[PDB]
């Protein structure tokens, strides 16, 4: 399976200044559970802002950097190398990845952040007429999770 995993806001903001604009541990928990024991594919900037691979799953970084050789990370230099990755593969971002991959994925796991944030990076426009809602679960608003959010699993129609 080839999936997208993204958190985006009402205006499809995904990032600001190489960081996430909001702080939503529920969504981190959702990522962890969904991708633990599987593969995350991310662009180099996303990797460099995380700072280290996420534990208990294969971390794959896409970069044109021929000197890239990070401990605990696998590197690919071409989009086409994604299709050779075995198992359940999640396109983990950021913007360039989502743009290159939106038309190829089976499937998208989207956390809709029900707010409008200052952003400099975006999820591409998509229509609910190409995508069927397999599940829509309202996130629990919280002490520690203070923005309304909805977990979507969408499957290509
Ligand atoms: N809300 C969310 O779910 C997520 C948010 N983000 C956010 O997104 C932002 C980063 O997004 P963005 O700036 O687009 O960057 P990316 O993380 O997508 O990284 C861009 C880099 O990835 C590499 N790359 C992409 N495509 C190719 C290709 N076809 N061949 C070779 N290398 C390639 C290049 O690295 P190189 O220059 O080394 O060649 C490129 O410059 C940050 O703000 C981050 O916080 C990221 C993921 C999820
Ligand atoms: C955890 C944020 C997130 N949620 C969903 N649903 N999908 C995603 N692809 C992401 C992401 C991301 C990149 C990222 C994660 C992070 O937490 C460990 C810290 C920084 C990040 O990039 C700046």
């Amino acid at each position: 399976t080839l999936s997208i995993l993204v958190a985006h806001d009402l205006q499809r903001v995904i990032g600001f200044e190489n960081q996430l604009p909001w702080h939503l541990p529920n969504d981190l928990k959702n990522v962890k559970k969904l991708s633990t024991g599987h593969t995350l594919v991310m662009g180099r900037k996303t990797f460099e802002s995380i700072g280290k691979p996420l534990p208990n799953r294969r971390n794959v970084v896409l970069t044109s950097d021929t000197s890239f050789n990070v401990e605990g990370v696998d590197v690919i230099h071409s989009i086409e190398d994604i299709y050779q990755l075995p198992g359940h593969v999640f396109i983990f971002g950021g913007q360039t990845l989502y743009e290159e991959m939106i038309d190829k994925v089976d499937d998208m796991y989207i956390t809709v952040i029900e707010g409008k944030f200052r952003g400099d990076t975006f999820f591409p426009p998509y229509t609910f007429e190409d995508w069927e809602v397999a599940s829509s679960v309202e996130g629990k608003l919280d002490e520690k999770n203070t923005i309304p959010h909805t977990f979507l699993h969408l499957i290509r129609k």
